[PDB]
């Protein structure tokens, strides 16, 4: 359905179009835009799709008529006769020019044969290596690093900054020359601040996503050691290392058997066993299979080669085709966030700016009838767009957001982008990783069971209350550990074991000597006779261990339960191990089973010793099994609580096992004990017969669904009526790949969700960006790509950031507010004084603009959030009745008082009226400016205090001391500029008045308007929401989870 459109033009036609809009840079036509897409359709000057410099692809989605717009270059390379490659979205886009056509990068694919994959198990000639390098690029993913000039268009770009230059060129040439610097400089370090942090987190993201790696392709001519780096081809055959090794490129393993640690694709450090791919004649690719196929970024832990001279492996995926590569390609090309308060502020500025067109035509008009200069004419009209329209507005609500920032770092919660704080406020959803986030990072042995007679016996609570004898001395001797100073280094887990007995590790065959803790209530130090190891195959590692009695050996085999009971006797063996084994893994709880064999060898002797390590383990009595699990957090299960009391929804997102999933939330409180859970399998459609959707529900002593990854997928293409009904109602999405983390969230957003990641990454960092808050929780990979990044490694970082993010939306609101009627009540006082042929003084304007809109914003925004977390949420439309009726009635009052005060002033006696026929700079000192001037300042002041709600998200305004100081002190200036003659009178052109009575109504004036504007604030505030019910009692919710709730309801989808 992509729109793909060829271009060419006469060179002068183009450099035409450069004189229109590249001689202005672009800053004049956005001045002149609304939005690009008429310019973008013909801007760029057509030809034939065959020969093209750059490519208009369109795409549509037919549905929705989505019809997004891209414009992209054409790639120009000779392999020996040129070939045309497009790099669309990242990825390429092979052009054809003999059949005249496009074929993507991975249309390769055809189902080629497992047996097709086995006939290519050797790279063809540096023929074959010159054109498929060619074909499909080099084996890198390339994050561009951008120039300051093109990261500057993009920033500058923004409307604002064009306003402000416009502002700042009048206010220049008005002879406004101290606010022009202070808001030219506060642009300056906001717009070099943003381009630094721009720069730097590609230059971070560029350093972390390089891998370099030097691999050894298998050629016959070609099979040597570390031949190449980023060479490696897509058909090419490589040698996996002997050793610990990072795999490069997406492959399959050909020859030998492979452990390969997932934390990368899954997040779980569990090792993985990977075979050797069977040859098979049935045309099947491996992309389904997903099983015998090492991927770009998981580690080979061991690399075992038995039916040839070494592992070998054939390549599938290279470079940006590769799943790190489809998750880098998800965290670059970004779509931008939807917040409601952003756009409605930017409807709202739009709106003052049609007053300020109205205004205009009066300021015209009746400066024309006062018979002014054109000149001046030009100037004040402008002037009044700029009043209208607050310059500062941004610069003003990003205060609100860096407190916020300075609070957070302070609780160890480092957030770059602060504006993505206010987003912290509407979060409806949470979505939590498992493994490292919600549960502790490595698996702990909870217990062992005994099997003293033939069936089994109860578990052992604590390891270090080891059962003095036989089980004390297998627990203390079963490690596999090396050695090391002041260290035992080996695998966690064996660690873990030797740990919790707390037994410590320190003859003429004498290996590793395990002694006790050195606190007796036996000591009994033994020595390992021999050691044989955990073969994947076999799933059997044996210690031969004899202790300092002159006794028999005892060889005990670790292995996994099945086969450690099938190598253990039968009469040994229980009936009842099959259901303890089944309730153990149900549970989450890693069984691994200890079996013993009293050996009849004459110790230190190596012939004695030695035997065949089947022969040695062939039959045993089982000593034991071995139980471990992750165990949550502390804090875990008290956060979950809270957010489900506040009605915030906990969604746990894994890579993890469905069983484990479901145990973990049912003990998080995500699914409480009354509440049931249903688990969704959807079967693919493989026989051709068309796909099955299957509810099976859970019992255990608000309905919600628990899903894997597969099911996800075939609920996402084949039930897409269905996803909504999944999505509003599901709790537990497990099993699911790195793309489909992202996907969720993608889903779970276009049903009007705010939705936040808190995740330690590597397999959810595309999540991470995705979600509206992302929330680090590991200060590497999930930090770069993260919003948010706590240290403090638990999820109580997010009630925090809900706290901070609800306190500052709520301050945001109201600075909003404050800047929205100080415009206003300066338009009304620039207005009113314009009709009689005067102007508020030089100075009189600074004092408003610089010293009080600066104290009171700045001030105004120092709040803390509220102690407690509630279920009132903080609004989200800023262009609403609510604050709209607040904002209307407030001007009222203001414009009231202002008019009442002027008429006031003509009414009485002492009244001279003013010369008129001098311009407006002119009559510096007179008596209508100076009561408008001193009435108005007040104004200010109380208009800031006024729009302060305070209490339900933020602390109690009299807490803000600093800011009841700051309007005290800035009042007393006032009061005292209008009570005594002053020298400062001079400066600020205001003219005393003789009739204190006169004066003392003035301040009367004030304090009416003070009392009337707090009690005006107050009474819409408390009876407006009970008037909504009244007016619309049936009004019902927009948002589309609302909906879908409501419908479900009704009639519940999987009853
Ligand atoms: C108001 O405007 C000015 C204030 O300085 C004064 O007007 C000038 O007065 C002188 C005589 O003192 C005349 O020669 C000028 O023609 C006046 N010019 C203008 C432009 O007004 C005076 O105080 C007031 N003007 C009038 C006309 O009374
Ligand atoms: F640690 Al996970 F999905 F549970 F990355
Ligand atoms: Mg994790």
């Amino acid at each position: 359905s992509v729109r793909l459109s060829g271009y060419c033009g006469s060179p002068w036609r183009v450099i035409g179009y450069h004189v229109v809009v590249w001689m202005m840079a672009g800053i004049p036509l956005l001045l002149f835009r609304w939005k690009p897409l008429w310019g973008v359709r013909l801007r760029l000057r057509p030809c034939n799709l065959a020969h093209a410099e750059t490519l208009v692809i369109e795409i549509r989605d037919k549905e929705d008529s989505s019809w997004q717009l891209f414009t992209v270059q054409v790639q120009t390379e000779a392999i020996g006769r040129v070939l045309r490659y497009y790099l669309f979205q990242g990825q390429r886009y092979i052009w054809i020019e003999t059949q005249q056509a496009f074929y993507q990068v991975s249309l390769l694919d055809h189902g080629r044969s497992c047996d097709d994959v086995h006939r290519s198990r050797h790279g063809l000639s540096l023929q074959d290596q010159m054109v498929r390098k060619a074909i499909y690029g080099p084996n890198v993913i390339s994050i561009p690093v951008k120039s300051y000039p093109q990261l500057l268009v993009d920033e500058a770009l923004n409307p604002y900054y064009g306003f402000q230059a416009f502002s700042i060129a009048l206010w220049l040439a008005d002879h406004y020359y101290w606010y022009a610097l202070c808001i030219f400089l506060i642009s300056s370090i906001s717009i070099c601040l943003s381009l630094y942090k721009t720069r730097k987190q590609s230059q971070t993201l560029r350093d972390m996503v390089k891998l370099s790696m030097r691999v050894c392709v298998c050629r016959p001519g070609g099979e040597e050691e570390w031949v190449d780096s980023s060479e490696l081809v897509p058909g090419d055959c490589l040698v996996l290392p002997q050793e610990g090794g990072l795999m490069p490129c997406d492959a399959a393993l050909v020859a030998g058997e492979c452990m390969v640690n997932e934390s990368s694709l899954t997040g779980e450090s569990i090792p993985v066993l990977k075979t050797a791919l069977p040859e098979g004649l049935g045309p099947y690719c491996a992309e389904t299979h997903r099983r015998h196929t090492l991927f770009c970024g998981t580690l080979i832990l061991q690399a075992r080669a038995y039916v040839g001279p070494h592992v070998l492996a054939v390549v599938t995926r290279t470079g940006f085709c590769t799943a790190k590569g489809g998750l880098v390609s998800s965290i670059l090309h970004p779509r931008p966030i939807n917040f409601k308060f952003y756009k409605h502020s930017m409807k709202f500025v739009a709106a003052l700016s049609v007053l300020a067109l109205l205004g205009t035509i009066y300021s015209i008009f009746i400066l024309y009838r006062n018979r002014v200069p054109l000149n001046e004419i030009v100037i004040r009209a402008l002037d009044l767009v700029t009043v209208v329209v607050p310059p500062a507005l941004p610069a003003a609500m990003t205060v609100c957001t860096l407190y916020a920032q300075s609070r957070l770092r302070r609780q160890g919660i480092f957030c770059i982008h602060p504006l993505r704080i206010n987003l912290g406020g509407k979060l409806q959803l949470v979505c939590f990783d498992k493994t490292g986030t919600l549960t502790e990072d490595g698996l702990d042995v909870m217990g062992v069971v005994p099997l003293k007679g033939q069936a089994f016996l109860p578990l052992v609570p604590e390891p270090r209350r080891l059962p003095v004898g036989p089980l004390l001395r297998a627990l203390a001797t079963c490690h596999a550990l090396s050695r090391l100073q002041d260290t035992p280094v080996g695998d966690p887990m064996d660690l873990k074991m030797v740990e919790s007995t707390g037994w410590v590790l320190e003859g003429t065959q004498v290996l590793a000597v395990m002694r006790p803790p050195l606190w007796e209530p036996p000591p009994v130090p033994v020595s390992v006779l021999h050691r044989f190891p955990f073969s994947s195959a076999l799933q059997r590692m044996s210690v031969v261990v004899a202790w300092p009695g002159a006794t028999q050996p005892e060889a005990y085999v670790k292995g996994s339960p099945e086969l450690v009971a099938g190598l253990c006797n039968p009469e040994t063996v229980p009936t009842d191990f099959a259901q303890m084994l089944q309730s153990y893994t149900a549970a989450g709880y890693r069984v691994v089973a200890l079996a013993s064999k009293p050996l009849p060898t004459v110790p230190s002797l190596e012939a004695a010793q030695q035997l065949t390590r089947d022969t040695v383990e062939g039959d045993l009595s089982l000593l034991g099994l071995l139980v471990m699990r992750n165990l949550l957090k502390p804090q875990t299960t008290p956060v979950i609580q809270a957010l489900r009391r506040t009605r915030i929804r906990a969604v746990m997102v894994t890579g993890d096992n469905l069983q484990t999933a479901v145990t973990v939330a049912r003990g998080c409180g995500m699914v409480a004990p009354q509440e049931h859970l249903i688990i969704v399998h959807a079967t693919h459609p493989e026989r051709g017969q068309p796909a099955s959707l299957e509810f099976l529900p859970m019992e255990s002593p608000s309905r919600h669904l628990a899903l894997s990854g597969p099911t996800f997928g075939i609920i996402v293409k084949h039930f897409p009526k269905l996803l909504p009904k999944v999505l509003v109602q599901g709790t537990v999405f497990a099993r699911m790949a790195p793309e489909q983390k992202t996907e969720l969230v993608c889903e779970l957003q276009k049903l009007q969700y705010c939705v936040g990641m808190c995740g330690d990454g590597a397999n959810d960092c595309g999540a991470l960006k995705a979600a509206d808050v992302g929330i680090s929780l590991s200060q590497a990979e999930a930090s770069v790509v993260s919003p948010f990044t706590s240290s403090m490694a638990s999820i109580e970082c997010v009630p925090m950031v809900i706290r901070e993010g609800r306190c500052s939306l709520d301050t945001s609101f109201s600075v909003f507010k404050y800047m929205a009627l100080y415009s206003l009540t300066q338009f009304i006082s620039v207005l009113i004084l314009y009709t009689i042929n005067t102007n508020l003084g030089d100075l009189q304007f600074l004092a408003i603009d610089l010293v009080i809109t600066t104290t009171v914003a700045v001030l105004m925004s120092r709040t803390g959030p509220a102690l407690v977390l509630g279920r009132v949420r903080p609004p989200g439309a800023l262009l609403s009745v609510p604050v709209l009726s607040s904002l209307l009635l407030q001007m009222v009052l203001v414009t009231g008082v202002q008019l009442g005060g002027y008429f006031l002033t003509l009414a009485q006696p002492w009244f001279v009226p003013l010369n008129r026929t001098v311009a407006a700079p002119d009559n510096l000192p007179n008596y209508e400016n100076t009561v408008v001037f001193s009435l108005s300042s007040f104004q200010y002041l109380i208009l800031a205090a006024a729009v302060s709600k305070g209490a339900p998200f933020r602390r109690p305004l009299y807490t803000n001391v600093p800011f009841l100081v700051a309007l005290a002190l800035l009042s007393s200036v006032l009061v005292g500029l209008v009570l005594v003659p002053g020298l400062l009178q001079g400066p600020l052109a205001l003219r005393n008045i003789t009739d204190t009575g006169f004066k003392l109504l003035l301040l009367g004036l004030v304090t009416l308007n003070f009392v009337g504007a707090f009690m005006l604030e107050s009474v819409l505030d408390q009876c407006l929401p009970a008037c909504l019910r009244r007016l619309r009692p049936k009004r019902a919710s927009k948002k589309r989870f609302k909906q879908l709730e409501r419908e479900l309801a009704e009639q519940p989808w999987p009853p």
